[PDB]
C-alpha cells in the first residue's frame, strides 16, 4: 500500500459517498468547504492546487457547479467523470435558468444509487488495481441508502396528502418533492443572483395564506432572512435550516449524507408535526 489514490470532488456530498465507496484505498476531499455556496463559488488558485494533484476529480454535472468547466481547463491530466449520468433530470420551472435541469438530484435516495453506480464505475475504470474493494464498498454502501428509503417513506405518508406543500428558500428540493409526494414553493427556483427580491416572497406569502401551510424552511448555506420574513407574516412557523447543498462539518449535526437525508426528512416532518 504505497500512496492512496486521491479522488477531489467539487462539493462535500459528493465527498462523502465517494469516500463510502473509496473506503481505504482512497482518499475524497471536496473542494468547497462545509457550508459554502456550491452554486456560484468561486474558485481561488488553491484550489486549482488541489485539483491539479488528484488522480480523479468528480463532479455532479446538471448545471451545478457554474464554475467547474472554466476551473478544469486549467487541470491538466487529471480524468473527470460526471456522477448523474443516467438520472431523469427535473426541469426549473421558472426564472433565468427555467428549463434547464434542476441539478439537485442526490435528494432523492432512489438517485442516490444511481450516484453510487457512476462514482463506483469511475473508480473502477481510473484505479482497476482496487476494482474489487470499490465494488466491495460500493455495494455495501447501496444497500444502506437503499434501505433509507423505506422508513423516510413512511414518516412523510404521515401528512396528509393535499397538506403536502414543502416551502423552502432555493427550490433545491424538487427531486425529494417528487419521490414524497410534495408540493413544491419557493422563494427562488435556484441559486443566482435575485434570492428574496419582491414578486418573489409575495407569491410565497399568498399561497402560504391560501392553503395554510403551516412551515416554511431555509437551508444551510444560503440566508434564513427570507424565508423567516415569510413566517413573520403569515401563520406559517419557521421550521428551521434544511440541508441540500452542503454536508456540516465532520464534528457537526450533518457529517453525512445518510445525516443529511435523514435531518432533512426530520426537520420537514417535525414541522408538520411528526
Ligand atoms: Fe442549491
Amino acid at each position: 500500500t504505497a500512496k492512496k489514490f486521491k479522488v477531489v470532488t467539487t462539493f462535500t456530498i459528493i465527498q462523502d459517498i465517494a469516500q463510502n465507496i473509496a473506503g481505504d484505498v482512497a482518499v475524497v476531499e471536496s473542494i468547497t468547504k462545509p457550508g459554502a455556496e456550491i452554486h456560484d463559488y468561486q474558485p481561488t488558485p488553491r484550489d486549482i492546487v488541489k485539483a491539479q494533484s488528484a488522480d480523479l476529480i468528480l463532479w455532479n454535472g446538471m448545471n451545478l457547479e457554474r464554475w467547474f468547466e472554466k476551473f478544469f481547463e486549467s487541470i491538466k491530466d487529471v480524468p473527470s467523470a460526471v456522477v448523474t449520468a443516467g438520472i431523469t433530470p427535473l426541469p426549473i420551472r421558472e426564472g433565468p435558468y427555467s428549463g434547464i435541469a434542476n441539478p439537485h438530484a442526490w435528494m432523492s435516495p432512489s438517485n442516490a444509487l444511481i450516484y453510487i453506480e457512476n462514482i463506483r464505475k469511475a473508480l473502477v475504470e481510473h484505479d482497476p488495481a482496487h476494482a474489487e474493494t470499490y465494488n466491495r464498498n460500493a455495494q455495501a454502501y447501496a444497500e444502506k441508502i437503499k434501505a433509507l428509503d423505506a422508513p423516510l417513506r413512511e414518516r412523510l405518508s404521515r401528512i396528509p396528502a393535499e397538506q403536502r406543500w414543502l416551502v423552502t428558500s432555493e427550490g433545491a428540493f424538487s427531486y425529494l418533492a417528487k419521490d414524497y409526494g410534495f408540493k413544491e414553493v419557493y422563494l427562488w427556483p435556484i441559486n443566482a443572483e435575485q434570492q428574496g427580491i419582491p414578486q418573489q416572497v409575495r407569491h410565497v406569502i399568498d399561497i402560504i395564506r391560501e392553503n395554510k401551510i403551516p412551515v416554511v424552511f431555509s437551508e444551510s448555506t444560503i440566508s434564513d432572512k427570507p424565508a423567516k420574513q415569510v413566517s413573520k407574516e403569515t401563520g406559517a412557523q419557521y421550521g428551521g435550516v434544511l440541508y441540500v447543498d452542503s454536508l456540516s462539518g465532520e464534528k457537526g449535526p450533518v457529517p453525512t449524507y445518510i445525516s443529511l437525508i435523514n435531518m432533512t426528512v426530520d426537520t420537514i416532518a417535525k414541522g408538520f408535526g411528526q
